[PDB]
């Protein structure tokens, strides 16, 4: 069966791609309760627009994960973790998704000049 909270965080990114009401959001992970699945969050929410066609889930989901991370809502182990995931698997996903590891270098040069992760975990981009 699938676990719960993943359900939960699925809903919570689709409701924030639908309404675009980032302090919902940030409402709505923080009534979970669960800053140790961070993770998922960043993890789910980077596959999102891995699959997504044009430019639009890319950007809210750049806008959703800086707010995160300025609120302190997402931590920096937390970032490191998902943003880990996804190193991992993208191989997988560009099977499926052509030009993956290209839209992820850009979404990730994005979170870079951002400033919401280290330089360290930028250049970690295989």
């Amino acid at each position: 069966p699938v676990n719960h909270l993943v359900k939960e965080i699925d809903m919570l990114l689709k409701e924030y791609l639908l309404s675009g009401d980032i302090s919902e959001a940030e409402h709505c992970l923080k009534e979970l309760e669960v800053p140790h699945f961070h993770h998922e969050l960043v993890y789910e929410a980077i596959v999102m627009v891995l699959e997504s066609t044009g430019e639009s889930a890319f950007k809210m989901i750049l806008d959703l994960l800086k707010s995160l991370w300025k609120s302190s809502t997402i931590t920096i182990d937390q970032m490191k973790r998902g943003y880990e995931r996804i190193y991992n698997e993208i191989p997988d996903i560009n099977l499926d998704v052509p030009h993956s590891y290209s839209v992820l270098e850009r979404f990730v040069e994005e979170c870079f000049q951002a400033g919401i992760i280290s330089k360290q975990l930028r250049d970690l981009c295989p």
